[PDB]
């Protein structure tokens, strides 16, 4: 679990969104595993606007932060689950690092701010849904 609180927005994995998130929907994209809902309180986080390929992510299944090198946001094949059929997930960045299903929502950050959230994983890899292109989160 985990979310990005920026201004009047809450960014979550679409597959973990709540009834409240869907009742206050701003935008969602199943192909990115992202959903953005509105909030009344002002958000605590800052978003990065960069092409960084190094950062640190929070891994709840180890209660630890890990430094990672990660790929550029791209279309990557993702196996079927109770949430989605087998498909290509866009804007996904892969890194070598530990992750388990409950790790989704963990934040990835670089020196410029929040880069994205854990969305996929498997066999020593971890995938992050990028949010750096969502310029409207700031305005
Ligand atoms: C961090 O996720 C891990 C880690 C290790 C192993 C596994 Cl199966 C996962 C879970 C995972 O990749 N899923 C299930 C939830 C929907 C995801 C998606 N389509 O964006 C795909
Ligand atoms: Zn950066």
């Amino acid at each position: 679990s985990g979310a990005i609180y920026v201004g009047n927005y809450r960014v979550v994995n679409r597959h973990l969104a709540t009834h409240n998130d869907w009742a206050n929907l701003v935008w969602e994209d199943s192909s990115r595993d992202l959903l953005v809902s509105s909030t009344t309180a002002q958000g605590c986080d800052t978003i990065a606007r960069c092409d960084c390929q190094t950062g640190v992510y929070y891994c709840s299944s180890r209660r630890k932060h890990y430094p990672v090198s990660f790929s550029k946001p791209s279309l990557i094949f993702v196996e079927a689950s109770e949430y989605y059929p087998a498909r290509y997930q866009s804007h996904l960045m892969l890194a070598v690092g530990h992750s388990e299903p409950g790790d989704c929502g963990g934040i990835l950050r670089c020196q410029h701010g929040v880069v994205g959230i854990v969305s996929t994983g498997g066999n020593g890899l971890v995938g992050f849904a990028d949010v750096r292109d969502l310029l409207w989160l700031d305005e």
